């Protein structure tokens, strides 16, 4: 099903920890609530919702088999934001800022995955 | 030249450049050719694979994360500018997943 690996530990304790506490992270810590936000078209446009709270819970429950699977969920979270929102929305700039940190930290992840 | 930039050139760019969905991304967006008079009003930092490839060939980058940010900007511009239902968005998503899969095995500095 899933494993604990050196890389998944790094994504959890180093990458996710740094993104979670960021001042721009608050819109991303829980699923988009289309009802609360009054976005009745959100789920007609975005077919795979994702958020850091869901990723964090997956990391804690050993859901992922490999680091790449977790990285793809981070990517989906950011990509959903760019696809749905207007280019001028502040949330787009917040996602871009977080995504740059994600890439910087991923650049220093351990090279070979080990259980 | 670093270990990581060599990986980005020999593994990541090699895989992306020859991909069957790469052709819209191999040269800068030509807004005149494509009839997109608002492209440069929305997208303020254009980026494309031909530019990244030339920068790798020319030892332009000082750190691997700089190259990774250019890949990211190229994909993000596509998501921001295009309509969600445009095929180019699916093509970018496919290429970006390959990018992330390969970056998962990139060496450390
Ligand atoms: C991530 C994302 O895609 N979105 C999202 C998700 C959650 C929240 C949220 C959580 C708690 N309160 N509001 C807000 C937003 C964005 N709205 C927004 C963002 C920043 C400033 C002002 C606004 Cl209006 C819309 C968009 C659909
Ligand atoms: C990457 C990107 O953002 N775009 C882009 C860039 C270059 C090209 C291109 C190069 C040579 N010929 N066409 C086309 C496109 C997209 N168009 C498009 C893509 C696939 C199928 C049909 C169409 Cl209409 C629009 C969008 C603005």
């Amino acid at each position: 099903p899933g494993r604990v690996t050196n890389q998944l530990q790094y994504l959890h304790k180093v990458v996710m920890k740094a993104l979670w506490k960021h001042q721009f992270a608050w819109p991303f810590r829980q699923p988009v609530d289309a009802v609360k936000l009054g976005l009745p078209d959100y789920h007609k446009i975005i077919k795979q919702p994702m958020d850091m709270g869901t990723i964090k819970r997956r990391l804690e429950n050993n859901y992922y088999w490999a680091a790449s699977e977790c990285m793809q969920d981070f990517n989906t979270m950011f990509t959903n934001c760019y696809i749905y929102n207007k280019p001028t929305d502040d949330i787009v700039l917040m996602a871009q800022t977080l995504e740059k940190i994600f890439l910087q930290k991923v650049a220093s992840m351990p090279q070979e995955e080990q259980e």
